[PDB]
RNA sequence: AAAA
């Protein structure tokens, strides 16, 4: 029932409009202040939008826009039981317009899963007051541009090393984060899954936040692919700390494609499981 | 029975009209992401063709959206014979029965695809004898786009030669002469196949000729607004003129290419080729590709 | 490489 309308111009907006956005969080009352905050940056670009204006036209409640409640059986648990299917429900209940998707999180390690199962095929804003620091709609295409060869990189550098051509099980460090993982990823491969072949991806000099971040994403994926250009690779770790825009929008561009075994620092999930489970 | 129709142009014009649209899309999951794949595959078409719906289609040769869907339940199983299966049952004779449901007016087929290895079968199994537009979602503001008009010559075009390429990068490695086998490889997508795909030839084929297809400037994107067909016309070009010099008795095809352009090389292609097409299966044990089809066995 |  629409009772919270209060200018006129709303009901225009709210019934003439292409695109209606549904903010998500992905948290672990702290909704509450984080719903505020997400319904405010929304309403930075789209002064009609208002949470009880969106539950009066299409009943998506606070709770229907938010999953809460070693990682383990749990994270793939959370993951498969309401991540799954909640952008398909959501675009369902919003039927006949297009979906603008804007999407904030808190564990970096299940953002790689959440974007996976999220996927490369939606219009998506990706906020890090939030600050909207992903433009994937209006130019999206763009996140999958693996053009950029290791000579002209600018903001991140890729290093390589293999030791083992024949063991096809490669390591995924991305040191794009708060504290260092390099040591104690380099000691995890060599003497756990005693991997020797490691895919380092550390910055050229955390980052801007005003900025566009789409670079950062073709960087490791142009990277990630000039690797597995000239060897073949059966399994691949991540092991990085990362902001969560940056891995979330790795796991919409790589997807669950490539074989990957995500793990969380303080494997969990596959990453070609998210289609499976 | 014309009973979900209002307005009067929409019907003459479907009445005094000469090209149909018959939107064909395949896709493998649920009914409900399928049913919004329709809706904006009949968004796009209304686009171009104002007068088209799912209703009035179904109100004027009793067409539901089933017909224009080759869809499949869950992830397709991981063999080869499923996937003959489903090339045969489904996509064998569906356009054969759509272009005889609409006998005195043309289709014009507006075709999208989900599994890229499966585009090429179907295009093998669509033939250039049919105009086409082949489209591709742009998720900026997630629309389709024309990518292909063929409503068809320069479609199996050659003469543009290697030194004239603007858009592919094609090499053509020969290691082995005496062998009458190489695997043809393209990467005009967003995961690099090369490694993968050498490795399978070479250690589960042993095939050391490879015919190797990438973008020239922009590898991973494609202008979605602007024509691919010069991209398909430089790719047929350097595969005929692989096959001039050399005879090749068997191909091996791998590719991370788009939906769109996965169907346009199976057009062009067709079945007048010896090429086998190996499917990567992401939620699969290694090795993860497995030949699902041969080009040459279709018919 | 399962709407690239």
């Amino acid at each position: 029932l629409v009772h919270r309308i209060k200018k006129i111009e709303q009901l225009d907006a709210w019934l003439n409009t292409e695109t209606i956005p549904l903010p998500v969080i992905q948290y672990q009352n702290e909704l509450k202040r984080w719903q505020k905050a997400m319904e405010q940056k929304v309403q930075e670009k789209f002064s009609w939008f208002s949470y009880e204006l969106l539950e009066d036209f299409y009943g998506i409640t606070n709770s229907d826009l938010a999953i809460f409640g070693f990682e383990a059986n749990a994270w793939q648990k959370l993951l498969q039981e309401q991540v799954k299917d909640k952008f398909k429900l959501l675009e369902d209940k919003v039927m006949p317009k297009k979906v603008l998707w804007f999407y904030a999180g808190q564990i970096s390690t299940l953002q790689l899963g959440i974007g996976a199962l999220f996927g490369f095929k939606r219009a998506v804003s990706i906020l890090q007051t939030y600050h909207e620091v992903f433009i994937l709609y209006g130019n999206a295409r763009q996140l999958k541009n693996v053009s950029v060869k290791k000579e002209d990189y600018q903001y991140i550098q890729s290093e390589l090393l293999i030791n083992e051509p024949h063991k096809n099980e490669l390591g995924f460090i991305i040191y794009l984060g708060s504290h260092n993982p390099i040591g104690e990823a380099k000691a995890y491969c060599q003497k756990q899954l005693q991997i020797n072949n490691f895919l380092i991806i550390q910055a050229r000099e955390v980052m801007e936040t005003s900025q566009n971040w789409l670079p950062y994403l073709q960087e490791i994926n142009s990277a990630l692919n000039t690797a597995r250009q000239e060897y073949h690779w059966e399994r691949i770790h991540l092991f990085q700390t990362a902001p969560t825009a940056l891995c979330m929008a790795l796991g919409i561009a790589v997807g669950h494609f490539l074989p990957v075994d995500v793990y969380h620092y303080q494997c969990v999930f596959s990453l070609d499981k998210m289609l499976n489970l």
